[PDB]
């Protein structure tokens, strides 16, 4: 048996998530910190306004410190990870489960790289469930405004760029539904260049370790536990795509039995169904699914 955690991004955030963990001492411990480094309660802010949870820079720390918790809730339980993995946002938490740094520094990235991407805000993103793709390509090649920023299952993509550039893919690509995200930045795109090569500077600075377990990063999910290569692949995640499909082909072809969705929603698993369905699937998120073992 081998287990793989993988961790969900922006999108998987729902109201009240990570409030049951405040009974353990862990997760009580990590919210205190987590808010002496943000300046605001992450407990607070995951029981407010929906919308105002889905606004990234509250989303991202939000997922990543109640992520984090999972984690170790988890370890305490006596579990680990054979592999980790992470979308998008969820790297980081994947990132800080293999040990490459510890809580603070990961939710101080967090932190900054939501600020850059609240704020290098202008285009769109859209969502594509079951389409043509074949017709997703002639749309694509040769486009200049549009890229493919989620490569998630073979029923399931999502592309990026300017707004008027991927309202009309939408309308010429065979599929339906077709779902602009909650999101106003053309992110996992060359957009994010200007914003994202800032940030850059902030990560290179800091010392990655090696990880304790292989990491699949997002950009090139190919298993490793070099820090150095894991930041290099970390510092083109932002205008790179994620290849989430391909994570979960390499996983269960390494060895990887089991599959756990270690954060809120089912999306991971729920793509996992149509990607690799002979996979055992958890969801933990809740205390009631860390209680059943």
């Amino acid at each position: 048996m081998k287990t793989a955690w993988v961790f969900p991004g922006q999108g998987s955030q729902a109201v009240g998530m990570g409030v049951d963990l405040l009974s353990t001492a862990i997760a009580k411990e990590k919210y205190q910190q987590a808010e002496e480094i943000l300046g605001w309660s992450v407990v607070e802010k995951c029981q407010g306004d929906e919308a105002s949870l889905a606004l990234t820079q509250n989303t991202q720390p939000c997922l990543y410190v109640i992520e984090a918790i999972l984690a170790d809730l988890l370890r305490d339980k006596g579990f680990q990870p054979d592999y980790v993995a992470g979308h998008s946002l969820g790297e980081y938490s994947a990132l800080y489960a293999a040990g490459v740094f510890d809580f603070a520094t990961g939710l101080q990235l967090v932190k900054q790289r939501s600020e850059v991407m609240a704020s290098a805000s202008g285009g769109m993103m859209a969502a594509l469930m079951k389409f043509d793709q074949t017709q997703l390509q002639q749309a694509l090649t040769d486009n200049t405004e549009v890229v493919l920023a989620n490569d998630n299952s073979p029923e399931q993509v999502v592309i990026s760029g300017t707004v008027a550039g991927v309202e009309a893919i939408l309308a010429n690509v065979k599929a339906r539904r077709a779902v602009p995200l909650k999101v106003s930045g053309a992110f996992h795109s060359s957009f994010m260049a200007q914003p994202s090569q800032s940030f850059a500077q902030t990560l290179t600075a800091c010392h990655f370790n090696d990880a304790t377990v292989p990491v699949l990063s997002n950009v090139d999910p190919s298993p490793t536990q070099n820090g150095d290569r894991l930041k290099e692949k970390l510092i083109q995640q932002m205008t790179g795509s994620v290849r989430w499909r391909e994570t979960m082909v390499n996983l269960g072809e390494i060895g990887a039995t089991d599959y756990w969705e270690v954060g809120p929603g089912k999306v991971l698993t729920g793509l996992c169904k149509r990607t690799c369905p002979d996979l055992n699937l958890k969801n933990i998120g809740q205390l009631d699914d860390l209680n059943s073992l």
